[PDB]
């Protein structure tokens, strides 16, 4: 069991994509998927679903990534999974494969 992660590298790359990520990704849509991957907390699910309209989405996903970094690279893998599942063309941009 290690103290902290070095995945600040992984999530600072997503900052370079944040302008697209926070616009295209539905954070409230994938809340049970992120908890299934054990990268989202029950309290944070309640706080993301607190917006029924999701017109504030471009703030919501940005604050979501802040919380997901704290699960290390596992949040980043479950992130790329949610992209590969729901948004194929966005996934190809973010991973760049
Ligand atoms: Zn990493």
């Amino acid at each position: 069991m290690s103290d902290y992660e070095n995945d600040d590298e992984c999530w600072s790359v997503l900052e370079g994509f944040r302008v697209t990520l926070t616009s295209v990704i539905d954070p409230s849509r994938i809340t049970p998927y992120l908890r299934q991957c054990k990268v989202l907390n029950p309290d944070d699910e309640e706080q993301v679903l607190s917006d029924p309209n999701l017109v504030i989405r471009k703030r919501k996903v940005g604050v979501l990534l802040d919380i997901l970094q704290r699960t290390g690279h596992k949040g980043y893998v479950a992130f790329l999974e949610s992209l590969e599942l729901y948004y194929p063309q966005l996934y190809k941009k973010v991973t760049g494969k």
